[PDB]
This record gives structure tokens, C-alpha cells and sequence, in this order.
């Protein structure tokens, strides 16, 4: 017992991971628990050796945001081990591990439901990598809220979740199709890309466009148009992850394996903050 | 020998501290150490107990962004002690400790000298807490670059490095004077404060105001006026700190005690971005 918990995440560069790490650090310190941050750079081999380096340092538990294909046999080593691995953001084997993930589907529905209330003839759904779950979960939540609505929705998918990729595709798409009144993006990076194109061409970012995006930024309040944004309950996430770590260490018999979900918060910015 | 280093910072929320922490863990992991983060919340009492805790966990060295004044009696305990204690951002005793700090005067002048080149008449320096060391140096640097300039500079000073303090003051000042043609802020928060009121009044962020700020943000690119931004070399700072940590462990002597000013990088945004 070193009264310490390993936390493996991609990097402390992403605000989402950092804010959760922030809330978790102040959470853990509060109970005389140290937190050991070992980043993977989202590389599988790095993660595996970040794990053992925590084990070498007599860590009491690990919290992981795994980059492996979860089933990958590495974590099946601790499948029936009382040593607790608690997953964050990206789930582990749902039969041998507790995982705190988000509720992308219900989130995407809520956000989509809200955007639809805005008048707009032409609508554009912009995502990326529909092969992935986060991409599909979000599309499904959206399609759910736009089921019996008459309006046609143009769907457009980029090769990656990047600013440049979105910029290129949206610009190419503007040749055939015209500018939309309503927009739905599944990451902030996509919206950036779309905005770059609108700053080009127009010179002026829009004041006649309902924006709806995943991820949140406070600087969206300066925009001249209505924007809707969803972001994680970073603190509420941290609480739940830690409660499970403590339950496994303290209580007799660990919590049930499987997913537990936490919904995002909606934010009305741009003109909706006035 | 645990092969571990303790970091003590205010929080994992401030951009600069997190980015520095990011580039520091990635470096520390490579050299084969494990950072332990302990946040003071910028409270003296907390800061002190953190160091008690980290020391108790057999840590090899500590990096600190201290909340205490440079020659506080608490850190005189390790003044002639060979156990390394390196200082980040906020400097410790300038003769018994080595401090990796910024070049606020140099950076201010550089940024100021750049801002001058635009054709403005009414230029406004907005700062906060003038008597503080950091506030002083930035006022100092600015005056150097606007020494022989034959143009007035109304200096305005908020009573906190905060957004609403800046806004109130500026809008109350905007009664007595007309709109500046150039502008110089001493933090990002003060720039926020100014833009809030400019978004009021005008209902639109300016397109003709030459802007110079401390602290960077990519989203400044979307502005439609000239923008100059200056921010830390997180990676340089991080790796140059850690170099001193290892030199203190390995080399038969402790390196020169004193300040090592690392200069900030300049970026161009708004219309300058495109």
C-alpha cells in the first residue's frame, strides 16, 4: 500500500483530459492519495510499458484510457485479478472491468433536438470516421431527433477528425451544394475547419447560422450567431471514477463490471448569451 | 533513490502550467523518472503541506511554482542542503536556488516595439496591480520601446488580473476618452474584459484595432483586426528545467544558483494569420 493511483491517458495537452485530471488530483489529494500521471501519447506499446512502470512502483490501482483494441489480450492478464483497473472515456472488457464512459448518443440527440428548433431550410451534418462508435453513436442520436421531421439533411464525412480535412471537404462541397443555415459538427476541430472557410470567402464569420457542436469553448460567446455546445461534466466524471477505485480497494467485493455513463452539459453561446 | 520528482503547481487548469506539465512528464518519462503532481491551489498553507507529503514519499527532487516571497524562511531549510529544489515561474532565493523564469521586461519591449509599427494615434496600455514585480517589469519594457516615440500613451490599470475588473474600468474610461487605435494588455484576461465591452457598444469585435497581449490562443486567428500574441516556450522551459534537475543529481556540483530568463515566442493572428 503506497496510497497512490496510476492514471494513464494520451496526454495533458487535451483540455478534456486535463480538466478531469485536475478535478481528480484535487479529489485524490483530499483523501491522502497520490496520483501518478503516465502518458501514452496514444501509443499501444507506450501504454503497456506505462502500465508496468506503475506496477514496478507498487501502485495500488490504475485508471486507464486505453488505446489498445480493448479485447487485446494485455488486459485479460488482470481479468480475474483483485487488482482494479478502472477505464475512463474508452471502455475495457465489459465483463471483467468497470468503465466510466460518456453518453454520446443521448448527448447527440439532445443537441440535435435543440438545433432543429431553429428555422433553417438547408442543414448539414459534418462528422468523421463513421466506422468508429463515437461517430455512429452521435449520428444515431442525431437521426433519432430528426426522425419524423420533413427537412432533408445533407451528411458529410471527413477522413479524419481534423481542421484541415474538414476545411478541404466543406470547401469542395460548397461548389455543388450552397451554404447551410443549420450546422451540426461532432468535434470542435471540424467546426474550426468550417469556420476557416467562412472567414475565407466571406471575410466575416457568420451572423446567420445555427451552429451545434461537440466540445465547448468559452470564446464561442463572441460569435455573432447562435451556437449550441456540449461538454463533459469533468468533475462529476472524476468523482465516479475515484469512487469505483476506492470501492475496489476498501469495500469487500468490487463493483459490478460494465459501463456507467455520464451525460454532457448543453451551452448556449454566441447571441444566446445575450 | 526512488527515481521520482515532485511537481508543485497552483492547478492543472491554467493553460501555461498544464502545457509545461505536459512537456515535463513526457520528458521525465523518457529519462526514466515519474513525476508526482501536488497542487497548492496557490495557497501557502497547502503548498507547504504538499512539499511535506512529497518529501515523505522519498522523492529525489522537487520543482515548485512557489506562492511565497523569494526569501521566505520556509525554504531556508534547504538553502545549503544538496537535495535539489528547482523553481518554476515564481523564483525562490536567487542565491541559494536556481529559478527558470520568464523575461517579462524583454518580452514586453519586444511586443511593444512590434505594436508601434502600426499607424495609431490613441494607444492604451491596460495592466493590473502595478506595484507587483511582474506588473512592474512589463510596464518597464513597454516604456523602453515607447521612449523616443512622440505619441501619448494613456496607461490604465485594473486592480486585478481579471476580466470583469478590466471591463468595468475600460467602459467607465470610454466615457472620458474615445476609442483607442492601438491597445496593449498585460494578460489574456484583460484582453477578454476589453473585448466584452467592444462586443457591447459596437455589437461586433473590432477590425481596425492593433492588439498586443500576453498569453496566446489559436482562436485569435479568427479576429479581423491585427493581433500580436506572446506566450511561453513550454517545451523549452520544461526541458531546460529538467536539465537543471538532473545536473543537480548527477554533476558533482549544483549548477549556478540564480535566474535563467527564457524568452517568450511571438505569434501573429487576426488578419495577420491570413
Amino acid at each position: 500500500r503506497t496510497r497512490s493511483i496510476g492514471l494513464v491517458i494520451p496526454d495533458l495537452e487535451n483540455t478534456s483530459y486535463t480538466r478531469i485530471a485536475n478535478y481528480l488530483e484535487r479529489q485524490a489529494r483530499q483523501r491522502g492519495y497520490q496520483l501518478l500521471i503516465a502518458c501514452s501519447e496514444d501509443q499501444p506499446d507506450n501504454e503497456m510499458r506505462c502500465i508496468e512502470h506503475l506496477l514496478q512502483r507498487q501502485v495500488d490501482a490504475i485508471i486507464v484510457s486505453t488505446s489498445l483494441p480493448p479485447e487485446h489480450p494485455f488486459y485479460q492478464r488482470w481479468a480475474n485479478d483483485p487488482f482494479p483497473i478502472v477505464a475512463l472515456d474508452r471502455a475495457l472488457d465489459r465483463e471483467h472491468f468497470t468503465s466510466v464512459v460518456g453518453a454520446d448518443q443521448d448527448d447527440a440527440e439532445m443537441l440535435a433536438e435543440e438545433l432543429r428548433k431553429f428555422p433553417a431550410e438547408t442543414v448539414l451534418y459534418l462528422g468523421a470516421l463513421p466506422e468508429l462508435s463515437v461517430s455512429f453513436l452521435r449520428e444515431q442520436g442525431f437521426r433519432t431527433a430528426w426522425k419524423d421531421d420533413p427537412r432533408e439533411v445533407h451528411f458529410l464525412y471527413a477522413n479524419s477528425y481534423e481542421r484541415e480535412a474538414a476545411a478541404q471537404l466543406f470547401e469542395k462541397w460548397l461548389e455543388t451544394h450552397p451554404m447551410p443555415q443549420a450546422l451540426f459538427t461532432t468535434s470542435f476541430a471540424l467546426l474550426q475547419g468550417v469556420m476557416d472557410v467562412t472567414l475565407r470567402r466571406d471575410g466575416k464569420l457568420p451572423s446567420d447560422l445555427a451552429i451545434a457542436t461537440f466540445g465547448d469553448n468559452e470564446l464561442l460567446d463572441f460569435l455573432q450567431c447562435p451556437v449550441l455546445a456540449v461538454a463533459q461534466r469533468h468533475r462529476d466524471v472524476a468523482e465516479r471514477v475515484l469512487e469505483i477505485v476506492l470501492a475496489s480497494l476498501d469495500e469487500p467485493r468490487k463493483p459490478k463490471p460494465g459501463l456507467t455513463r455520464i451525460k454532457r452539459n448543453l451551452y448556449r453561446r454566441g447571441v444566446l448569451s445575450r
